[PDB]
């Protein structure tokens, strides 16, 4: 079959994928990927062919700032992208229709362009989605009072305007929030609601995923300390330090992003720029995180307890839900203290329903499946 699948310029909305897109190509399918040039080679990689547009949206380098600080300027430069991004789709297609279209959240064209020619459409997803309930619960409270300034209210009847010229009668947000199909690249333990998710819509399979590590002879307990790739606080460190240098039985993996600034270390301590975080998680007892969401979902993958400690606002929703699943404590960076943060470590490493819990967790994120999950459930929506 030929796949076509669209994404933008974004990191976190190209990676997630990058493997399933591999595997449909290892699989024998004919697969094409709407990009724009900065990211052909990283999609060429899969053995997709890139299909080239241009973007109005910042560059995958660009700060977070570049992306907004309010409602409007989130979602309008989608809206603008979308509507001078499906003139060059519709032309770059016109004579090699996809049987099937695949899409990241963020492309709008993709789902018009899947519409106009009839084929079916699915949704991948880097983070959560909607619930039943979603609409009244939060997309209505956060969009009341902007619906209704001049600026909103414009910015909707943009929108639908857009949407009936390309013969679509749905609402704004049904078409953007409301996918008809989707697969979720999250563990559902990081999904808000998640009983409440149309299980009909929306299909869990998880993360779709260098150098090994070896545990110290004789530690009995490794703490990992890692606040991901970006959001990297030298206080912080000292503290972790101090929670765990010379603390009988433990072995200190603190990832930092200079060693000067963090004084002279005990000798159960290792410091490194980058870690093996993965490798070195599945030889952990404890991991310390910031909550992100690739660190949340790989403490679960590796049955690892967490000390969250979040530091920006795409975190405190997973140190919420990490810690209501039993299996973390979210600490206040900040009160993250030697004495506290030692006394939750030692209470979490020690608790066998903590345990348990991760365990069941773990079995259950292996239901979700992942890469090749992803791949046979794309797969079937294949028309006949
Ligand atoms: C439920 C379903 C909805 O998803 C969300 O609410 C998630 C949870 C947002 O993240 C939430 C949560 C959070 C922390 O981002 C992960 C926050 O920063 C933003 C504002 O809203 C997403 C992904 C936002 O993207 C992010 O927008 C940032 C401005 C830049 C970031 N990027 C490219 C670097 C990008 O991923 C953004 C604006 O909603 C995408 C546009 C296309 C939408 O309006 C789409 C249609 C959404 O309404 C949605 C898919 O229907
Ligand atoms: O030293 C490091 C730092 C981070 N990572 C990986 O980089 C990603 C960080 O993503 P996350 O969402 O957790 O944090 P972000 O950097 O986006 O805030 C995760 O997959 C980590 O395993 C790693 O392998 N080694």
């Amino acid at each position: 079959a030929h796949i076509a699948m669209f994404s933008i310029a974004a990191h976190g909305h190209v990676n997630p994928s990058l493997e399933v897109i591999r595997e449909l190509v290892a699989r024998g399918h004919r697969v094409t990927y709407a990009i724009p040039p900065v990211f052909a080679d990283k999609v060429a990689a899969t053995g997709p062919r890139p299909v080239l547009y241009h973007s109005t949206l910042p560059g995958p380098d660009a700060d977070p700032e570049a992306w907004g600080s309010t409602l409007l300027d989130n979602v309008e430069p989608f809206l603008n992208d979308a509507i001078q991004a499906l003139p060059q789709l519709a032309d770059a297609y016109a004579d090699d229709i996809p049987d099937l279209v695949l899409h990241d959240i963020t492309s709008y064209p993709a789902r018009v362009l899947a519409r106009r020619w009839g084929v079916p459409a699915v949704s991948l997803s880097p983070n959560l989605v909607a619930w039943k309930g979603y609409e009244e619960e939060v997309a209505e409270p956060m969009w009341r009072e902007p619906r209704q300034t001049e600026r909103g209210r414009a910015y909707y009847a943009r929108f639908e305007a857009w949407l009936k010229e390309n013969g679509i009668t749905e609402h704004p947000d049904t078409f953007a929030s409301h996918p008809p199909r989707s697969l979720v690249l999250i563990p559902k333990a990081l999904q808000p609601h998640a009983d409440r998710v149309d299980e009909d819509v929306y299909t869990f399979v998880g993360a779709c995923q260098e150098g090994g590590w070896q545990r110290p002879a004789g530690a009995e307990k490794v703490v990992l300390v890692s606040l991901g790739s970006a959001f990297t606080q030298p206080a912080f460190y000292r503290e972790c330090v101090r929670a765990f240098g010379n603390l009988p039985g433990w072995h200190l993996v603190l990832q930092i992003g200079t060693p000067a600034e963090l004084g002279e270390l005990p000798d159960n301590v290792e410091v490194h720029d980058w870690v093996p975080q993965l490798a070195i998680l599945r030889q952990a007892d404890l991991f310390v995180t910031h909550a992100g969401a690739g660190g949340s979902q790989e403490g679960l993958a590796t049955a690892t307890p967490m000390i969250a400690v979040p530091q920006a606002v795409d975190q405190f929703g997973n140190a919420d839900m990490l810690q209501g699943l039993g299996v973390a404590r979210k600490l206040a960076t900040e009160e993250a203290t030697a004495d506290l943060l030692r006394e939750t470590a030692l209470a979490l490493v020690d608790d066998p329903e903590v345990a348990r819990r991760l365990r069941r967790i773990q079995a259950e994120m292996a239901q979700e499946g992942g890469t090749r999950r992803a791949a046979d459930l794309i797969e079937a929506e294949l028309p006949a």
